[PDB]
């Protein structure tokens, strides 16, 4: 719907690091989301160039961010308005070094 995809299009535009979860930082669903935002908090990702947005009590945007990022998992990380990936991926790049290595081009980490 418009009002769908303009506050997708609100939410990836609402901080440079964004991940679409399950709760909320302060109360992050156990399971993959609180392993995500956990892990973007070991990376050193600064609050304040960081958006979370809760899709457990809101179906309409749950259902919208998977068709429009095309992928059927929560969480999702956006970073500058590009798809990262789902947990899979994060987890990998961070193992790998890329999650590091994007974050800090993108300057999103603490100074």
């Amino acid at each position: 719907s418009t009002e769908i995809r303009k506050a997708i299009e609100d939410a990836i535009e609402s901080a440079p690091v964004v991940l679409f979860m399950k709760g909320t930082p302060e109360f992050p669903k156990c399971g993959f989301s609180r392993a995500t935002i956990g892990l973007l908090g070991n990376q050193g990702v600064d609050p304040a160039k960081f958006a979370a947005y809760n899709v457990l009590e809101d179906p309409e945007l749950r259902e919208g961010i998977k068709e429009f990022s095309e992928w059927p998992t929560i969480p999702q990380l956006y970073v500058n308005k590009e798809f990262i990936g789902g947990c899979d991926v994060i987890t990998s790049m961070a193992r790998s070094g890329e999650l590091a290595d994007l974050l800090e081009e993108a300057q999103a980490l603490v100074p």
